[PDB]
């Protein structure tokens, strides 16, 4: 009867067949809380866990088979059952909605996501820290505005990008503890009306607590929302150090090349060598907001309680977990074999960002930021003038400005004296950097437990 | 060499199979122009045309093979063509570039899809017209803030969907002129340079016209955020349109009932026939609206000219094109098929919806319209405070408010009367819904053009 | 110089003035950390705190006068001190950078205003908790597609909405806790070079710590997001509350009505009376959620370390914060203030909602629920065509459906059996919410400290 | 009675005393088709339109006051109608609702804001065009991937942006079109009662012509919508410009810098000259797109008639039509002011840009493109591993890889060479550029009238 257009518009069994074990998984455990709850006998039960374990072999070995009348996992799991152990599978299906099989399905897969995602997650940032550990001495410029501001070590940058995805992680751990909360035992909203026992489900399927209310349970999708918008922004922060590494990527830059594994060529410009792994990286973002964007407008306005507009979120889901697995594996892969050319870091560091030096000095002498900001501008603007750059101004160059400034100026035009500058925590000095090194290996050891 | 998992989060060939066709299509008439150009001889030409019509074949009867290697199916055709004939079809690739063919092959598949979706479009509207032509005489409430306000037709109801329908229908040909100019011939970036016929690429592939500048037709992709923008504003439409019949489903309302092919029970409880065609309809708005919102993340602060980022849009447009075509087809379906209870909807009609119609009888009587408001409003407290419907008051008591009504406010009693007062355009009288249902059925006849 | 549309479309003062006490109280901070590292001398200090303290009074007194040339708050208070108390103004700006004075500022200013929200939050909750403890022993129906699914209690409902409002309180807390680290001493992105005791300056603005990179410190946004993103689900949360009041405030469910504080009338329809807190309320969500989107969007693909595009978070942070201030209010007033009708709920309440205990008690029999789920759903049809409701039927009218019917079935048609089923924890059986409500009220202290 | 803070929460004069103006000339409008149609004396016509003009002298002096009452503008000019006028102000309410001055306020507004935006918009492209002009023979690197791909004119990456701005110049036509239909004289949602002359208020108000069905008229948004779609669209291509003038401005580029007027430099680094204009228009890319998300949310599920989450739309459109207009002028200073580098954009001209070239070369004399690629890329290779450029092997070298190669490679080494081959419309070469530059000056003609 049901029009065949709007029933393919409905099915999602194309998607969530990724549930197939989860969903047994549930079911055996709904299975062993009937028995007790006096539903089954002990004798069906056991049919019913070894039809169960049979069809959890049938996904696993790649030969279930979905027939027309399947619209989702749930219900070929239940016809598979059917067909294996004729009217006592039935039984099972006492007390439970799909509106519960549903979000526990979805949270049992989600935790399981996590792990892996975090996983990844943990390498990428491991990744990050060790290199910057091998590469401490490393000086290039540091940019605001995409414009040479103060001089950085290349460790500082790669550990900014370290500490941000470090936040990722952090807010992955909160949304998990959200999610692993079991919705399992809410029915169709009014909640289980067999005395089931909730907490034998709760340590069988391993979530670490129970809903509070049946008619949120099975009505909300706030765990979806929090994924999608954490992976949003640890997206974002892939797409920064993206958009970083392409422009370092250039030829007018210089600074580094990706290995040829994470590149490919032109097949219409042999001279081509492209950053094709960050540009996907980068593109990516885009993607996961957009599967953000469609779950809050699914949500926006919708009446309590369970409503069909809510099975959009098994796609948006999968999809973005999958983005993820491979995205930060990717990434991971860039960091750890891209190459820097030492030499151009350091032939891009130039005079003109020391000019904060240059007004600290004087301010050491005696003047007042303001001014000291002003003399050291004329110095910049003098060398401009004359064709060169300022370490090349004359001292009575500089006195012409000031008569504060001593020989002792040299001592500014010093690289290695400048980032040395930045000790107090968090700075780009030698020692700032190691800090940072231990705190985020500290960081790293307690997130993965 | 490359990362297997960075080239596999690389390849399209997934979901830009569905470009087979229109990507033959374009190498073909390539092929002949390039023959024109002096690089294909007549012979090599032959062999060429001969050897993609044969994978053409291979694709339509579901046989071509996809291997490893192929990223897109750019690359696929290109080896297909190349172990078929040789050395020869490397010859095809004389000038081009893969940033041109994506863009063709996309615009092409988009000219054929709008094709569908506009004869889909039109069909919905043509069905909420020619309904609205049959239940002209159905009268029922006509809500703001979802609170009861003034009387209208119901066909008045169906037309302003129909309408907003009809602007949906005006934007996607809009979009269509645009999507139909021709990019080929702009090479990666810089345009073509064997002064090959664009003229004869153009209409040979069934373009309007040409890309004015290369650097634009390879670096934009105006054309697919134009396509999503008002695919989600359609969408819109169709969600509140969703909104307003799942209501109506309501046993609250009860003005209708879907018919059975659009609707599904529930395997828990036994009473339950769901609108399930209306909610997934619904939930599409946030889906196609999570595409545009890609797209336009992916686009954003992009350099020129073409970037790997773009490779997004493909699947967005696919995935929009498939969710326009199905949920158009079942929402004609459901306002079809729905069946109307004329009696409840009769029944809803209740005198305080009459109270404006109250206030300009005492305006006609000399009254300014304040005045007559608040008199009105005393009538609808009163009738409150007397626990009746303000039909039922006395004329003494409509005297006590204002000595101005007379015996003849019976008239204003008339749900008719009321509706009927509407004949300037634009209204719900009966005259100028015939109106408005000639103007459609207009419309369309020139939107089908 | 500076173009005055440019120069206008730059000026950030308009809005950031609401940052004017946090912007003194940081550069107070920032005072005595620079006398303690010897860029001031004591007796400098005292003339820059007294001047600092002075201009706090000036805004706080509304008398602060800005001046054309202030493109921020920063600009002004600076520009404000040095007129003041002259060129010892001027050593307030050793070594600080105006990207380190707007996360820090802001960050302040979020601090503040999450505590205000909090406490409206909790308000908000409580609010439903309390009532839903005085209005315990209201049933009425529960939904799914908007249909009539299963009885619930209307203090289950109320609950649903208090728990997920009690997890944004939890996602607020957590989001504050990273707003809570001090960004003060990064400089414009290399760190601080004065030996700045960072320590000093966290327990001085009361962070619970310090940035750990200084790149990151003042690149990153992610508590603007973080924070972006809990409001924008908040809202959800109270979107779908509104639909559902809104919908129950129809005349054709008539379970409510809003107290009049909380709707207003039309200049045109006397009879009006419109639930406009609710829908204003409704439409909120898209507000903080087009917010979201579009710092989202100025963040991706931003390269390091700052930017000008930054500088739109502030007006998104202020616009949020001032929407949920006023919304939150608003909600306490409407959930506290309106009018159940016990009668209309208590009406609404009818048989064939009771078609699932039905089935269970064919299934208490010894029927296998899928059997039992028919042979209900057979009385549903039977009671249809027959023109009444299934409570109706005849015992022998059961039988001729399954035999296993016996004259007990009576128990089954009782409201507040039906509810009572659900004492499994989480349902709406009233020993259940009962327990929510305690669970709710422990919860709530512990979110409050 | 209000709640003071929901009455707050609904205020929206702040915003929309920008409607101050088109409400009174859509008052004025409705006073005239009200005694024609009865309603007023002509005696009372001219009292309201002189209380109504006078009203318009006292927004236009600035002197009109704002009370507390004042929920929105169309309430405030009502308000004083009344205590100018008295009693007679209340026969223009007559058959008038809000929800249609809302509509017609707003697309007045509409109307007057495009034709400002388009007269920027022409001038942001004309602009582009005739600089494009006069730069017709600098040369210097094309990108994809942001990696060095094929010499072009940088008069082609001009009008490549010019060209996709007369898109968005094309799409706000289309938009003024539908914009362009009076919604006046549809009621609260039924139309109106008194046989309105709609005609006589459409060419009064100066609207195209009237809406189809009142119920839409009151219910739709498309106008604000597409407004914010095409809005977005075209900020989404200044930000790609803006990546672009931004990448191309930095010390590493060196192709370009904008004048000071259109900079600003850092009250910490003395040397800083950064581009804010540019990432001040980059960023309202997501500013524009936050509000279009967020109407679009507003909209999603909501259902019919008029519903006060509408009254979202002023704020936005008004917000966005701002933006537009500073953000155009500003866009039109830079490129006009901008400096471009001659010398360096020729020193960026490298001889791996022309390897296309190269195998074109060999495909001259007979080599299949296959190979001549592959041919070309080992040339690439041969004088990397050599150090030196390709132009600098010998014609020895070059027979190694293929005895195609004669001496007259010599001639594939030519910049001016190179781009001179795109010649087939669209192309980089000179004749084509000056072809773009004509049919760009030609759109403009047509888009202005
Ligand atoms: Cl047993
Ligand atoms: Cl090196
Ligand atoms: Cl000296
Ligand atoms: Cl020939
Ligand atoms: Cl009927
Ligand atoms: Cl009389
Ligand atoms: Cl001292
Ligand atoms: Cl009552
Ligand atoms: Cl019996
Ligand atoms: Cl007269
Ligand atoms: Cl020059
Ligand atoms: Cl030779």
């Amino acid at each position: 009867s049901t029009d065949p257009i709007m029933e393919k518009l409905n099915s999602s069994i194309a998607y969530d067949q990724r549930l197939s074990e989860v969903d047994i998984q549930a079911s055996i455990a709904y299975a062993k809380a009937l028995e007790k709850a006096g539903i089954l006998t002990k004798t069906e039960l056991e049919k019913i866990l070894s039809g169960l374990e049979k069809i959890s072999e049938e996904w696993s070995k790649g030969v279930f088979v979905v027939k027309q009348s399947d619209e989702d996992i749930h219900t070929a799991n239940e016809r598979r059952l059917k067909e294996l152990i004729g009217d006592i599978a039935g039984k099972l299906h006492t007390g439970r909605s799909r509106n519960e099989q549903v979000v526990t399905d979805l949270k049992l897969f989600m935790k399981n996501s996590l792990s892996i995602i975090s996983t990844h997650l943990l390498q990428l940032i491991k990744t990050l820290v060790e290199r910057a550990a091998i590469e401490i001495d490393v000086i290039l410029p540091g940019y605001t505005h995409l414009q040479k501001a103060q001089p950085i070590r290349w460790s500082q940058f790669l550990l900014s990008h370290a500490v941000a995805l470090t936040r990722d992680s952090e807010r992955l751990g909160e949304v998990k503890k959200r999610i692993n909360v079991l919705p399992l035992g809410s029915g169709a909203l009014a909640g289980n009306p067999l005395d089931i026992d909730r907490e034998m489900l709760r340590s069988e399927l391993e979530f670490a607590s129970i809903s509070l209310n049946s008619m949120d349970a099975i009505s909300e999708r706030d765990f979806v929302v929090e994924f999608l918008s954490v992976a949003t922004l640890l997206l974002i922060h892939l797409s920064k150090m993206a958009e970083d590494l392409i422009i370092y990527s250039t030829s007018e830059f210089g600074f580094l090349t990706l290995s040829d594994a994470f590149s490919t060529g032109s097949s219409l410009m042999p001279q081509k060598k492209n950053p094709d792994s960050l540009e996907l990286i980068r593109s990516k973002a885009g993607r996961v907001f957009g599967r953000l964007a469609s779950i809050l407008m699914v949500l926006k306005g919708l009446p309590s309680t369970y409503n069909k507009d809510l099975q959009e979120d098994k796609e948006a889901v999968i999809d973005v977990v999958d983005t993820l697995t491979a995205v930060l594996q990717v990434a991971t892969g860039v960091i750890s074999t891209l190459q820097i050319s030492k030499e151009n870091m350091e032939k891009a560091l130039t005079p003109e960002m020391l000019a904060t030096d240059l007004a600290l000095y004087l301010v050491r002498k005696g003047m007042p930021f303001r001014q000291a900001h002003t003399a050291s501008g004329k110095a910049v603007h003098l060398a401009e003038t004359k064709g060169i750059a300022i370490n090349n101004l004359t001292l009575e160059d500089l006195k012409s400005i000031s008569p504060l400034f001593s020989s002792d100026v040299s001592q500014v035009f010093n690289f290695v004296n400048s980032v040395e500058q930045y000790t107090a925590l968090g700075g780009t000095a030698k020692s700032s950097v190691t800090t940072q090194i231990e705190q985020l290996r500290e960081l790293m050891k307690k997130q993965k437990e």
